[PDB]
């Protein structure tokens, strides 16, 4: 085939590949994006867990410190 | 000449692509299993963060009512020592005041 008619093949091969390698590209932003929301995600799972952990144990706390003062007083009256 | 330098180039640029292409779909592939893996990572941990927080409470919850438990009770084992010293002390003083008053009448017989 003359080298022309290479040139022509060549140059739509690169326009195939150009437009794949786009395609692929796009897909990697995309699942990026996944992956940072799924990591934020996690992040706020454990950050709710924590809170939640912490309003109850300082609740504990709290009751306990409560019902020793009133045997306190209890004891004293 | 031009043509065929026009050739090589256009092969080097497909050489080019095809290389940055393969490592493009490596790219997918690598966040692809990422992907998943904290899929399963994020239910995992919903997974342990529910019965830590339910284990949690429950210890809070069996150490409050023992608390109250207890407590209540040392307060009726004492109110129940109490009872008893009043109840003592008032036949003591019923018991006193009779004897007194019959010292007192029965001197005064003839």
């Amino acid at each position: 085939g003359s080298t022309a008619n290479k040139l022509t093949e060549a140059q739509r091969r690169i326009a195939e590949l150009e437009k794949e390698l786009q395609r692929t590209t796009q897909r990697v932003d995309q699942l990026s994006d996944v992956v940072q929301q799924q990591k934020d995600e996690l992040q706020a799972a454990k950050d709710r867990h924590a809170l939640e952990m912490e309003e109850t144990r300082h609740a504990y706390n709290a009751v306990i410190h409560r019902k020793d003062e009133v045997q306190e007083e209890a004891l004293r009256q």
